[PDB]
């Protein structure tokens, strides 16, 4: 088997992308956020609590035919951002873009923290981590692409997020003609639960490329790159007027500026994110200091290939039984 479905910018900076997903029976869709940091297939629902829910779609069991409370579960997960939800569990059919999968883990949230409430496009979240990161007790359960991959042609998913633009998820197979030139495949360590790989350096601009070793997650969940500050500092040195600030949370530019592009070593190939991609706009409404998009990790603990970098790819997280990562220019 095989799915497809379309991954749309729930706003104009791309700071996240929601995919259809059809839950229970009839089917009841929900536009999630495909998270390959994380490994919870979590819902806004009936049991959420009234007033944290202010415009999502929510899950309704009850009107599910195939829905069953798996019994004695709950779960609560807590995100880098310091966001967080919580709630019980059933067990019900999940499809996505044409693909099903049968008795999949559907975390309905009793409780979500203000970020999720204030945020009306995102139903929820579809983790596509490594299932040893679930959170589900005491049975921990194992995400969608767990569930479907001995279904599928080839144990695979492929992200293929648009700059200000739609994109794709497919499960399955490998869209040759999504990208041009050759995917380069490289190593993933599984220890911490993440698509966690190593970049064989970075360039800015025009400038010569920097090898070095940079250790870091492929994880559409999280909006923007973060580097370690050397890289970082290095990158925004190059922006006339760039400053990291503390009280806005990080490196601002002038929005007058026009940005270099960032590269990111893969093996021997190159990724290129333009410039354009690491414009996040103004800090607040009407300001001339723009968010930039590219950020230190000296804070997080781990580097994050976030949305700015892997929109800038074709990327394949291969799921046989040694993971590796695949990264094409497109």
């Amino acid at each position: 088997s095989t799915g497809s479905a379309t991954t749309t910018p729930i706003d104009s900076l791309d700071d996240a992308y929601i995919t259809p997903v059809q839950i229970g029976t009839p089917a009841q869709t929900l536009n999630l956020d495909f998270d390959t940091g994380s490994s919870d297939l979590w819902v806004f629902s009936s049991e959420t609590t009234a007033s944290e829910v202010d415009g999502q779609t929510i899950y309704t069991p009850s009107k599910s035919t195939t829905a069953k409370l798996l019994s004695g579960a709950t779960w609560s997960i807590s995100y880098g951002d310091g966001s967080s939800s919580s709630g019980d569990v059933y067990t019900d059919t999940v499809s996505v873009g044409g693909l099903t999968v049968t008795g999949q883990a559907v975390e309905s949230a009793k409780k979500v923290s203000s970020s999720f409430t204030e945020d009306s496009t995102i139903d929820g979240l579809l983790g596509l981590a490594f299932s040893t990161l679930n959170t589900v007790s005491p049975t921990q359960q194992k995400t969608f692409f767990d569930n479907a991959k001995a279904s599928l042609d080839s144990p695979v998913f492929t992200a293929d997020l648009g700059y200000h633009a739609p994109g794709t998820y497919n499960f399955g197979f490998i869209d040759t003609t999504a990208y041009t030139g050759s995917i380069t495949y490289t190593a993933v360590s599984t220890k911490q639960g993440f698509w966690e790989w190593t970049s064989t350096g970075y360039a800015v601009g025009s400038g010569t490329f920097k090898s070095t070793s940079i250790d870091g997650i492929a994880d559409t969940g999280t909006t923007l790159l973060y580097l370690p500050a050397t890289v970082v500092s290095a990158y925004w040195a190059q922006v006339s007027g760039a400053k990291s600030s503390s009280s806005v949370g990080g490196y601002v530019f002038p929005c007058s500026a026009t940005l270099p592009s960032f590269t990111f070593g893969v093996g021997s190939a190159r990724i290129v994110i333009p410039g354009d991609y690491i414009d996040f706009g103004p800090i607040s409404t009407g300001s001339s200091s723009c968010f930039g998009g590219i950020q230190s990790s000296a804070g997080i603990g781990i580097n994050i290939f976030g949305d700015v970098a892997l929109k800038a790819a074709f990327v394949v997280f291969n799921g046989a039984t040694t993971p590796t990562l695949g990264f094409a220019s497109k």
